[PDB]
């Protein structure tokens, strides 16, 4: 019955997009019920890569693949799309200094945000993977004239689910007992992972765990973890990132479950009291579509300080953009 | 929901582990609401990276994920495992040659086949996918007393999808209305796609398609396809080489459509005229864990030809490893 949404994806044949597509088109993100076209997008020199990853998606037979479309031009991939997500970004190089990331990147998220608003549908649901996720997506939104802000999100899921699943160990309870975690901030080396309104099992968080092991312990690990990753397996971590793409798409998409909320970067309203017009991880419940951030929950002064900390991080970062006339 | 099966995958460091751990673990492969306990072996060399791994899933909160565990001991991976995917196998090595490719080999699956026998539950469902897989199947099933043959299969539902992809492509039809696909014989350029009874939206396939596109283009595009993919990304085709695996035991465990049916690779027992013993690839229908040949089709003569050729490859191949005193 239902006709199929059109999902673009930047950076396809990276290696996030190599753990993305195929769980994508199996139907994990959208629902088992709900064929996809994808519109995949690379950079001219990857193409002849992104070919060979069409054809592994041709091999798979997968009956929701309702169209398979790759080009290196983004008014030809974001045509018409329902959903776009926005992995591919400015690789490092060699002496290039961070205003130098700034810039190339600044270069994509300017030309991809113009695209959006030219060629997707007016409601396109946005997420930007690429690093740095959050000012990515301020000036992918701030080029994107005529689309509402509030679709254009960054992804701080997987904080959220290394979150979680470090709680989950520590307590020894199933990670699918774990509610209302929240990622705070930036995804960056200043995020909050807040404990103070989970739940384990119906318990609150701190019940089970102390203070001393919440800051000594769970913090610094949450922030290490890709670190982690990086020296076991000499690689960055792939397949979970592509795993809380999906699951940050799903969750907006389908709805999260009741009593519970999720982290997800989005344009600040003053929520909060967090300045407005960056975008900022908040808990944030969904319904159809559309999502509302958690508010009136209760904020120490421990949790002050940090949401702060990470508040003003992206504030500098705002300004070195502005600074260098990107939006 | 079902109480929870323990699936072993060895080779779990590498590339199509990487993209077959995380559907699995999602509920892709036996359901969603079949809980999985996931058993990983890699050689001791490997172990850093699979601890990386193992990180990675632990990071994507998965519900259905009931327990986890590394370790480079067959006897431990096998222990009262349901299903086993034997990923792993020797490596090509500089200066290695066949014979010396088939030892090493012939080391890896007696053990396995060894430590199965002796640990797993004895209904064990064991899927062969590392190269040369119809060899290797046999080679473990061989050295696995008290366990039933015929619940060792080698993969060929890889060329079965490109089979079917290629097909799709040709006459402009959806994936899902391509039924009756069959590939005879052994995972290997010998591998005979047989379009005789495969049916396109209800029409026979010879209908749509002549015999010359079939012998002249069909044929040798589905075996070159590995080669196409490695020669466009640079790397061999993991992820659909992973979403074949699932589909495999997936269809076996739950049961292949209607009136359809998937290839497999077994146990000869006769079948066709195929001689008994080696692991050839059948058309099989499959309910609820048992399998069936499909028996009774008309064989023509181009396809006893083809069918026979791949025969002779693999009754070559068993005497190579039985002259090695491997069975
Ligand atoms: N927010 C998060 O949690 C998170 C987690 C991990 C990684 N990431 C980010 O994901 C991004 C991609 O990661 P990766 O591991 O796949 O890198 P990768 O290098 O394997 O792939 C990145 C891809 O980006 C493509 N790309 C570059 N510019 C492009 C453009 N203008 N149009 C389309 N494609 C283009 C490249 O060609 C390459 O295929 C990186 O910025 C990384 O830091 C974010
Ligand atoms: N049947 C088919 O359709 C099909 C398709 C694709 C690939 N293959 C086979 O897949 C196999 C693996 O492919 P890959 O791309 O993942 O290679 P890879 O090198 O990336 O991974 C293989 C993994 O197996 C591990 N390994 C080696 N010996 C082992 C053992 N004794 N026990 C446990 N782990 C062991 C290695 O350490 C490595 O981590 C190859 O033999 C290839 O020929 C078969």
């Amino acid at each position: 019955m239902k006709a199929p949404v059109r999902v673009a994806v930047t950076g396809a044949a990276g290696q996030i997009g190599y753990s993305l597509l195929f769980r994508i088109a199996a139907g994990e993100m959208l629902g088992k019920d709900q064929p996809v076209i994808l519109q995949l997008l690379e950079i001219p020199q990857a193409m002849k890569a992104l070919e060979g990853v069409v054809m592994e998606l041709e091999d798979c037979a997968f009956p929701l693949l309702a169209g398979l479309e790759a080009t290196d031009d983004p008014d030809v991939a974001f045509k018409d799309a329902d959903y776009a997500l926005l992995v591919g970004a400015a690789p490092r190089k060699a002496g290039m200094e961070r205003r130098d990331l700034l810039q190339v990147n600044g270069k994509i998220f300017t030309e991809q945000g113009r695209a959006l608003a030219e060629v997707a549908k007016k409601d396109v649901k946005v997420l930007v993977v690429g690093n740095p996720a959050n000012t990515n997506a301020l000036i992918a939104y701030k080029n994107a004239p005529g689309l509402n802000p509030r679709n254009f999100t960054a992804m701080t899921r997987l904080d959220h689910n290394r979150a979680k699943a470090q709680l989950a160990k520590k307590t020894g309870t199933g990670v699918d007992r774990i509610r209302r975690m929240t990622v705070w901030g930036n995804h960056s080396s200043t995020m909050f992972p807040d404990l103070f309104h989970a739940e384990v099992d119906g318990r609150p968080a701190l019940e089970l765990v102390d203070m001393e092991w919440y800051e000594k312990v769970f913090i610094p690990t949450v922030a290490q973890r890709g670190a982690a990753i990086i020296q076991a397996r000499g690689a960055s971590s792939a397949a979970s990132a592509a795993n809380a793409a999906i699951e940050h798409i799903r969750d907006w998409a389908l709805g999260t479950p009741e009593g519970d909320w999720v982290s997800m970067a989005v344009p600040s309203q003053g929520e909060y009291g967090i300045p407005e017009g960056i975008v900022y991880s908040f808990p944030v419940t969904a319904k159809d579509g559309a999502y509302r951030v958690v508010e009136g929950l209760e904020i120490n002064e421990f949790a002050r300080k940090r949401m702060e900390i990470t508040a003003q991080e992206l504030l500098d970062e705002m300004e070195q953009v502005k600074a260098l006339g990107l939006i």
